[PDB]
């Protein structure tokens, strides 16, 4: 067997079946004589290749497949794998090098010192020393991408190797099976039990890896036991409870006092799948106040190894969530109640409050509805008013980093076929991965766009606003037209100036049989 | 608080109290006022810093703290990193940096782009952005290295940032508890457990991270109730199981054919705490026969993403070794039958054969002696001829870089005051680390070290001779006075030219009250 | 041809001769049939066999080639690293790796990602990606080592790659040529030597590079034809000029203030070679004072970017040297007077004073003696008591990292055979390299080792006076016998405990055929 027969081989009994790419001459060797079983996702730049990539395997569960060229190639996925790092998204990025005769001489295409390249943004990085060797450093991307932390591996590959002599040994490596599906020994896990049972006031923050283990419904039969009020813990890139639960108190404020004083008066605080915490805006003071103690359990030694504040225990989440919710007593405390329904935004006949666009997608969207977010200055309004009631419901780029959700959405509504996915999308990171329409076009995957138009860098200027930042340039992008663009790349668009036509054109792309662009005009 | 204090306080909280060091000016405002309830161990090149630090972590079960001088300290420490590296030996490695105000114009002593001096033989490496940051950065560096798998870590500090203010919340890092103590889920667990029970003709695979979690006695019950042979995985750095155990069989070759061939007949073979496998010999063939399945458990990802073969799972090796002990069924097998004593080997009344060595230690040394090996052409007759009844009895450097057994027995001696350590080097070997010598007389630390002089690197000869390689030059190092060695540094001094000498000189060197090193004459 | 023969006939073609290095067995297949034209010289640690290359470079001013083992012996070579690379020492570092079929598997003896590990004390580091690539890659090494700035190089080298066929097309690699050797433009250089003949009261200030470049004898006639006093750039590696001629003003403090306030008053400063500046303790001020403007002349983009102050150029130094020596005006100013004698040290009949030391070597030593300097408490006093007319005279651990000189002093001594090198070495710093004795014991290379042996980290003292700390552990080093470590490695040793037996044992090592070692008992 050739290199690239046992490679393919590999890749099918490890479960993958879809490579997501933008090719290039590095890779036409591997491309070549491409599977029938297997199906090639094009997009039209790296960060939409990756962003589309990762949509898919966050909403899968699932390691995702991704081929890209060379160094400029790995180099335009850069931001995108800078989410898909705090993400923990399995991704098995590949990129084709020169043939091996060419590299020392620095020809054209070669991806010089190639492993330091995507560094410091993945698990692992590497180059083979050699053709036989490309099936097993294959099987080294596969399982480190799937391993808990889950998250990106690179393996860059000369096209020479493909057509060369496998070693026939490699045939071990296509059934390996490697599990990280780990709980607490226990005598431990009994005293954590214990603890939460003794807890006189707890509450519950989740996190993105709640969401990503399926642990959901683990975790709200926990939240229901202790009868603990629930919060996301800060700059959540998933939504890991129901929204609507009665034990739900939203997203927390991503500053460290903001924090110590929302738990106040719990005296055991439980992290699941979270780091602690993804703080953002700086908010100095206490890290918790006197009388809270906090245990976190994390997927990740780099996040246990620097929360500052609380214990930790390194394990899987769904592992986990499933022990603790079976084994903890029914507390006889109150359940918590609901949150009260948000206010409706007094609007007129003009241009749209997002809060208007909000309650309308949760007026009009199915049950079953996937939301993606990008749309920055919007986000805790977004989270108080989209009932999301199912599990995998909800992304934002993990890293913050923009050009996320649009080629996301796409990726996530190939996963998930009979969920319609609906991405919220700022005006200004909607210009990041414009190109990624053109992939849902192709291949008709009919998610919908929905682009909140004020004109400005809105969440910039707020936080100049907040800095008193006087004579700041650049906050503003006027003269843009997206229903141009989406007609540029072939997806049918439709304006929205009003809340008349926000509804008929919500009709209408929920209607559609394929992907939709709506442009909103919302208040600046 | 300062800086200063505040570290002080979160290593004493975190159990360490003991600083290996080789002292420079960019550490010295971190080593004054040093704690009375702390102890510094000085040793007088850095590779004999961090092999003591590694002894003493080894032998002790837990993290050893190192202090070093900026980038020519650290560098001279690298190859003792990598043998610290492959052992997952937890060592938290600081280096002192310039004052932060003159980093920028490279002023002597400054550690330039510090953080990448170290990789890739750490965990992690970091340098803090800030005075204040220094704590929460030291708390990540203990943690990390104390976290399955286990490993080095490297931490920069600024000498200026000792004497600094330290933010008050600091105090919530003291005593943070992290746990990595993790087991396969129940489900994954009976799955394995039937696989064992089923098992026609089962056999036991053990590397070094049994003997780092005192898992040993479990592995011993583990093969009784499966009536398993066991075996040590190649190159091995510990003893995982007592030598003159029933089921035990030694230390396997090293090699991939010589390997699937040992184990051919063997129905599943179940590999705990090593990595699959630490080949060394290029030995091409089948890495498993037909009708051999492999099972791995490991703490380490990197170890179980790189196997050839076998599925795997990552978990601790103290928890897996303990529930799979208790939970596997007795076998109605036969319990294998010990291996035959060994041979002895004509001696007469001149140079020492290596064997006689080995069988003279076992006559003469006490039940709970602890050997460490870098006698490297005698490994294979070591194993066989030394009964190491209890754990933490044997040593060797874990990524074969020689001038690792000699400060490490010093520091495994201090671990372990009660237990005669006895350190068998080679003429070759004792020269990488002479000079750790000084640490075992100025502390009277009594290792007892036996220099097995030959002339001449005796391994290297021998694979010269398997290459057909000729004229192959730096093979001897004739003209090496042990003795004046050991004068030297302070260290009694003993010489044993024929086997009546050996027994004097161990009877003398075992009823020391200091570190003694007897010079053996050895066959060429 | 094969690889091997290709790369030894291209190490041949570009003037290697000589491999210093400590072998094993990825090395073997480059070590069988060492070419009868070269000659292997054999040390026992890593840090010597780097100590010694480097040495032999610096004094021969030529690339010098060394040969290591994998990750350990590259490790422990690491501090070594970090002192070429402050001195531009020109070494081609080369280390075996695995055989390519098990680097994946991590077999023992792996170099894992190989090339990072020496980063980032190299220029460049590189395993390459076919066996036929390995003299391209070869040739890569020598030349980026010997290109301005020069400085050390790191190839790996699998050792199945040797045995391969070379590509025929590799013979044009054989003879290929690269200068540096450049210097300012016509019309710069022009504006440069204006500056220089206008200027009322100029110095200059030499560093290392003048001394490497042999630009020595140029800089006197620069110096006299400027009629400016000349000082040696702080923490100064070699000497740069004749310390009894008129225009010397001796070695800088390494202080920003004590700096700016020496050169108060000259108005042009000229740095020639020299990083601006290697300041070492803190001593904060004023870069320069009104009045002065600084031009530099340095080899290195890396000096040049980093300077607080003044212009500079980057150009070859022996070029530029020469270019300013020939083009200036012979001013009419009063040529600078020679410094004074320094005062004699009142000494009594017991422990010496290092000054008398000093004093003694300067009135015992040939006028062509070679010095090397690491007795880190004395060397304001060694600058200022020793007539060092020649160039290529003194060499000091450029990084400060100490185990340096015992084992450059070998290599000096054999790249200058006729000129007997003298090693002034503290009792602290003879411990770092001392298996190096052995190299100069071997091949009888006649160096004189002085240990300065006052029983304690002098300059590390000092300075915790100066900071007044308190309980600083580790500083003490009793209980070193200096004569029976020399004995133990086979080198001639002598005591000296008074003046008088300081004098005897000078006349007895001068007048001996071989390696000597005198063991000097100096005031605490
Ligand atoms: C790749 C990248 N570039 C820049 C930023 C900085 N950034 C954060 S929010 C923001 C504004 C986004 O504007 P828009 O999408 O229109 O949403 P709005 O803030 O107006 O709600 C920008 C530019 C970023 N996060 N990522
Ligand atoms: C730091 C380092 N340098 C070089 C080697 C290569 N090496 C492996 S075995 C060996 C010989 C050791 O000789 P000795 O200790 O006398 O034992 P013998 O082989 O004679 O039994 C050498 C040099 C190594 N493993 N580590
Ligand atoms: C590799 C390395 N480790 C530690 C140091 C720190 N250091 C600087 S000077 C010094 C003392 C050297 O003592 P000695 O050689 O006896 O000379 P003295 O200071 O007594 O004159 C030390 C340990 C260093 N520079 N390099
Ligand atoms: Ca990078
Ligand atoms: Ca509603
Ligand atoms: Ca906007
Ligand atoms: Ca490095
Ligand atoms: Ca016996
Ligand atoms: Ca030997
Ligand atoms: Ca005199
Ligand atoms: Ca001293
Ligand atoms: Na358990
Ligand atoms: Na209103
Ligand atoms: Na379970
Ligand atoms: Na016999
Ligand atoms: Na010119
Ligand atoms: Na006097």
């Amino acid at each position: 067997a050739s290199v690239h027969g046992t490679t393919y081989e590999l890749l099918r009994r490890q479960g993958i079946d879809t490579v997501f790419g933008n090719p290039g001459s590095n890779e036409l060797p591997f491309l070549k004589d491409f599977p029938e079983d297997f199906r090639y996702i094009l997009a039209l730049q790296e960060a939409c290749v990756v962003g589309i990539a990762d949509g898919y395997a966050q909403a899968s569960r699932k390691p995702a497949f991704i081929n890209l060229h060379s160094a400029a190639g790995t180099g335009n996925a850069m931001g995108a794998l800078s989410n898909a790092w705090n993400s923990h998204s399995p991704l098995i990025v590949t990129a084709g090098q020169q043939t091996r005769a060419m590299i020392g001489v620095e020809a054209l295409l070669t991806n010089v010192d190639a492993a330091n390249l995507p560094r410091p943004l993945v698990k692992w990085s590497y180059e083979p020393a050699s053709a036989a060797e490309v099936p097993h450093a294959m099987s080294r991307a596969i399982h480190m991408a799937s391993m808990a932390p889950q998250g990106p591996v690179y393996l860059s590959v000369p096209y020479d190797d493909w057509d060369k002599d496998a070693d026939p040994q490699s045939h071990h490596l296509f059934d390996r099976h490697v599990s990280s599906s780990v709980r607490l020994n226990d005598q431990d896990l009994d005293i954590l039990v214990k603890a939460l049972n003794s807890a006189s006031n707890p509450a519950i923050v989740l996190g993105p890896d709640v969401d990503a283990a399926n642990a959901n419904a683990d975790c709200v039969m926990l939240a229901e036991r202790l009868k603990a009020p629930v919060w996301v813990a800060p700059s959540a890139p998933r939504c890991p409870f129901p929204t609507r639960h009665p034990c739900f108190r939203g997203l927390m404020p991503a500053g460290i006092a903001a924090i110590s004083q929302l738990l106040e008066g719990h005296d055991v605080v439980l992290v699941i799948g979270a780091p602690v915490f993804r703080y953002h805006q700086y908010d100095p003071g206490q890290y918790l106040k006197p009388g809270t103690r906090l245990i976190s359990v994390t997927c990740d030694p780099l996040e246990a190894f620097r929360a500052p504040m609380g214990d930790a225990i390194v394990a899987d989440i769904g592992a986990m969530a499933s022990a603790l919710a079976n084994l903890v007593e029914e507390s006889s405390r109150q359940l918590p109640t609901a949150a009260p329904e948000p206010a409706k935004v007094d609007q007129d006949a003009g241009r749209l409050h997002p809060e208007t666009v909000f309650d309308t997608l949760n007026d009009m969207a199915p049950e079953n509805a996937i939301y993606l977010n990008e749309s920055t200055s919007t986000t805790a309004q977004m989270w108080q008013r989209l009932n999301m009631r199912n599990p995998g419901s909800y992304y934002f780029c993990a890293a913050g980093g923009l050009g996320f959700a649009l080629p996301a959405a796409i990726g996530v509504q190939l996963a998930e076929p009979e969920r319609q996915v609906i991405a919220v999308i700022g005006d200004g990171s909607a210009n990041y991965s414009i190109s990624a329409l053109w992939t849902a076009a192709q291949y008709n995957i009919p998610t919908i766009f929905v682009i909140m138009n004020n004109g400005t860098y809105g969440a910039l200027r707020w936080f100049a606003g907040v800095l008193e930042a006087e004579n700041v340039p650049g906050l503003d992008v006027p003269g843009i037209d997206f229903r141009a663009l989406a007609k540029g790349y072939g997806v049918q668009a439709l304006k929205a100036d009003n809340l008349e036509q926000l509804k008929g054109s919500l009709q209408e792309a929920l209607s559609a049989k394929g992907p939709v662009l709506i442009e909103v005009s919302t208040v600046s």
